[PDB]
Parts: structure tokens; sequence; C-alpha cells
């Protein structure tokens, strides 16, 4: 289920983080407006860029903690408010997060593995809900 999937992802987190973020960027190329350093690079080139690996892993480090602190796939209000208020998220709207989670769920579905894709789909919807309640446009 969802708790075990957090463990699974944490057990190889930089790999999963990069692969899921690449799935996102490749599915939604316009999303690179927010990541201008990542333009004009293949996946292998991005995995060679120090900030790509560093930053993407730190995104998923926090994402896994938000998932772990959730109840029934519903994040804490404090976690949602942190994600809204972060200066690095100034530009963002809930649609950006929706898209991240669509890509993450598709990645899990296409993996060979027994991820609880349903629970991640709910988590994404519930996080988007919580971001809106905490004041994200
Ligand atoms: C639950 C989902 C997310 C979490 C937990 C999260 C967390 C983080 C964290 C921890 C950082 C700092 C990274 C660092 O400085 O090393 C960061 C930066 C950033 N995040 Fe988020 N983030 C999430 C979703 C998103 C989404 C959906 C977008 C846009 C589509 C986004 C855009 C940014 C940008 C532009 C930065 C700074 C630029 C960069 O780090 O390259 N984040 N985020
Ligand atoms: O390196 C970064 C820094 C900020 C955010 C992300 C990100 C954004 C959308 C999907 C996703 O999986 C990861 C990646």
């Amino acid at each position: 289920g969802f708790k075990q999937d957090i463990a699974t992802l944490r057990g190889d987190l930089r790999t999963y983080a990069q692969d899921i973020f690449l799935a996102f960027l490749n599915k939604y190329p316009d999303e690179k407006r927010n990541f201008k350093n990542y333009v004009g690079k293949s996946d292998q080139e991005l995995k060679s860029m120090a900030k790509f690996g560093d930053h993407t892993e730190k995104v998923f480090n926090l994402m896994m903690e938000v998932a772990d602190r959730a109840t029934d796939c519903v994040p804490l209000a404090s976690d949602a408010s942190t994600l809204v208020q972060m200066k690095q998220h100034s530009g963002l709207t809930t649609g950006n997060f929706e898209k991240l989670f669509v890509a993450l769920v598709e990645y899990m579905r296409a993996s060979g593995q027994s991820f609880d894709s349903q629970s991640w789909d709910r988590f994404g919807k519930n996080l988007v809900s919580a971001l809106s309640s905490a004041g994200m446009k």
C-alpha cells in the first residue's frame, strides 16, 4: 500500500526522483518555463547536471515526508502551507502540482512493480485540495 510505497521510493530515492521528474518534464514540456536551466538537454545530460540531481532529490525527500505524515492520503495542513509559502514556489499554481502527480501515477502504473497507484492518485488530488485551501491559486 501507500506506506510501503514510501519505503520503496525512499530505498532508491534519487533514482526514482529523477525518473519521475523526467517523466513529468517529458509529458509536459511547457512545464520547463519553471526550469529554464533544463532546456535543450536530453535525460542523460540532465542526470549529469549537479542541481538537477541535488534539487530533484530534495524535492522528493520532502514529498516523502509529506506523504508519510498524511492520514488516509490527506496531507497535514501545516505541510500544505509550507509548500504554498516557500519562496521557490512563488510562481506556482495548483495545476503545476496536478501535473506532477499525473506523471508520478503514470510512472507507477508503467513500472513493473506493485505500487498502490490509486493511493498516489488520491494523495495528489488531496494535496492539490490542501494547497488551494492554504492559498495557492
Ligand atoms: C509535493 C511536491 C513538491 C515538493 C515536496 C517540493 C519541494 C521543493 C523543495 C524542497 C525545493 C528546494 C530544492 C532545493 O533548493 O534544492 C523546491 C524548489 C522548487 N520547486 Fe518545488 N516541490 C514540489 C512541487 C513542485 C512543483 C509541482 C513545481 C513546479 C512544477 C515546483 C517548482 C519548484 C521550483 C521552481 C523550485 C526552485 C528551482 C529549483 O529548485 O530548481 N515544485 N521544491
Ligand atoms: O528539481 C526540481 C525542483 C523543483 C521541482 C521539481 C519537480 C517538479 C515537478 C515534478 C517533479 O517530479 C519534480 C524538481
